[PDB]
């Protein structure tokens, strides 16, 4: 039961701000006490998840994922707060941003289509929130980049504002519209509730990402 | 149209790779020039970009994008030379890297489905060259923070690798492998040619981001 052994690789499905998030520091670990297994992960859109799962070839999946039910047993890791992004000097962007400033300035939207995120648009839309957005972009990579040589704000979850605040030199403020909590969870099947592999893993995730 | 006064939705095709580099400085440019338009992107693997940029649902596209051939157009912007990065600090990795080194050090690959990034994966695997692949992702988004945290060294298009250096502390080396350069061409549909909206805005793309 020494992990440097194992050889095995492991298949990961996560969102693309799960990634950004999750694996530079599980890489970190990875190389200290196991640097001889492999990762490769994946958008749980991409493929019937539950199918993948339950026939082995996902080993674990994290997120919201509301679909993972029956026969997935779920571990909590943290809840994160949707929060305001803009650059650090953005001329008039005030912490903490109020309701009133958040409509009267230019926004870029992140679609975030068939996740959690892309709630968002809806529940602002029908507080009666009509946002100018100059931009829409399906996804978030960007976001770093463009508000940084721009003056636009974005409505971004609090641990990927975190990620981009020294990099591209912003800053941050709470929401001020009601926004839900998003909760970031860990999923395995049923199947390999026992498998030594799953379980070692999944306990390296709670260890390193669970605020308890 | 009046550019300033102009209140169009503009639908654009790019990889998140495009996004990142091609975004940033467009806002900054209808910021001053035409403020009222709303631009919305969507990558090229999604929907049916042919049959959606004859019927009008998509305006304009960029990258490499092979299958769209007649009844569209292209203007090449710009080749980049694909290149290898690692974080400054980094104990082995030297800069011109040996192609022998290359297959020491350990690395991080993208698949990057149906982009013209996708060659790399054979392209080096055919040329004869073996490296040990610790992690694979489906794209980039977190490429910058993982070689930060690690050992790892990556793949990828020069501009890429510049828009990262300084934020994510990362130097480059030209590629020690025989790869090709990478075309990146401004596409659209002939219905559209003679459009004076589709018009005004590809000559601003011709403006700010070619070569020549």
């Amino acid at each position: 039961m020494d992990p440097f052994a194992s050889t095995r690789t492991f298949n990961l499905a996560m969102t693309d701000i799960g990634e950004m998030y999750f694996m530079p520091p599980l890489m970190e670990a990875l190389a200290q006490r196991a640097p001889h297994i492999q990762i490769s992960t994946l958008r749980p859109n991409a493929g019937n998840l539950k199918e993948d799962m339950e026939s082995g070839a996902v080993d674990l999946a994290l997120g919201l994922l509301p679909e993972l039910q029956t026969g997935f047993f779920q571990r909590r890791l943290f809840r994160h707060r949707y929060v305001c992004m803009f650059r650090k000097d953005h001329p008039s962007a005030k912490s903490p941003m109020s309701l009133k400033q958040f409509s009267e300035l230019e926004h870029v939207g992140v679609v975030a289509l068939n996740t959690g995120h892309g709630e968002v648009d809806g529940l602002l839309e029908r507080a009666g929130i009509k946002r100018r957005m100059r931009l829409v972009v399906p996804h978030f990579i960007a976001i770093g980049p463009i508000l940084h040589s721009t003056d636009l704000i974005a409505t971004v979850p609090q641990r990927f504002a975190v990620r981009c605040e020294v990099p591209f030199g912003l800053t941050t403020s709470p929401h001020p519209a009601k926004l839900p909590d998003i909760a970031i969870n860990l999923f395995w099947h049923a199947k390999y509730n026992r498998d030594p592999g799953n379980m070692w893993l999944r306990q390296l995730f709670v260890e390193l990402f669970s605020e308890a």
